[PDB]
């Protein structure tokens, strides 16, 4: 409307969602399985960001750096298992919206912006997690970890926005919470928003210097009309 964006795209665990006490009791009773100590949840936070893959391997190797174990390759495969079986039952249990977050969603669709979600999240959670939170609707784009080759902190999901909603970059304004979220926006050439509640290695937001750095999701709203 007065801004210079058609499209607004978010990231889901940290930003939309405050999935990682889920990502937690999930990872930890995987840990438990394969006889590995378990984790704080400020630490399992820290392991957040990158894709299940490479969370699971942070899980382990701290555990086992802890325990002065190793684990064989069946049993990682295992670990990995029981951990997307936990977090799959998990989706929704403890997991709720960070504040104003549906009213929000529901006010910038009212004014006709397109919504996206990108996500380094596996992209089989993403329409699920999405649907039991009731926001799944608002979306026209949802993009997880496995949906395309490259994912955040590169740009390349900011580019197949583009050209799928025929856009400049520059029409595109993304919202996360980490500096994943922060460098694809710059290197794209996104406008962005950065919040300060959800997780970014115990870094604070502003070192990734993102256009804005909001406290509260509903703000977003002082900058689209
Ligand atoms: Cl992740």
């Amino acid at each position: 409307g007065m801004t210079q964006f058609k499209l607004i795209g978010f990231d889901l665990d940290g930003t939309l969602v405050n999935s990682l006490p889920d990502l937690a009791l999930s990872i930890n009773s995987a840990l438990k399985d394969v006889n590995l100590p378990q984790a704080s949840e400020n630490l399992v936070m820290t392991w957040i960001g990158n894709g299940a893959d490479v969370l699971s391997q942070r899980a382990v190797d701290w555990a086992c750096k802890q325990a002065e174990k190793e684990l064989t390759e069946d049993e990682f495969k295992y670990f990995k298992r029981q951990f997307g079986f936990y977090y799959g039952e998990n989706l929704c249990n403890i997991s709720r919206l960070y504040p104003n977050v549906k009213e929000t969603l529901e006010a910038l669709k009212a004014q006709g912006y397109i919504l996206a979600v990108v996500t380094n999240k596996p992209t089989k959670h993403v329409q699920p997690i999405l649907t039991a939170f009731g926001i799944d609707h608002l979306f026209s784009e949802m993009l997880g970890g496995q949906s395309l080759p490259e994912i955040k902190p590169h740009p390349a999901p900011f580019y197949y926005l583009c050209g799928k909603f025929g856009l400049y970059p520059k029409q595109i304004l993304f919202v996360g919470d980490s500096q994943n979220d922060i460098f694809a926006a710059h290197s794209a050439g996104c406008a962005v928003v950065g919040l300060t509640y959800g997780y970014n290695y115990n870094i604070p937001i502003a070192q990734s210097k993102p256009d804005w750095i909001f406290d509260d999701f509903a703000d977003i709203l002082k900058i689209t009309q």
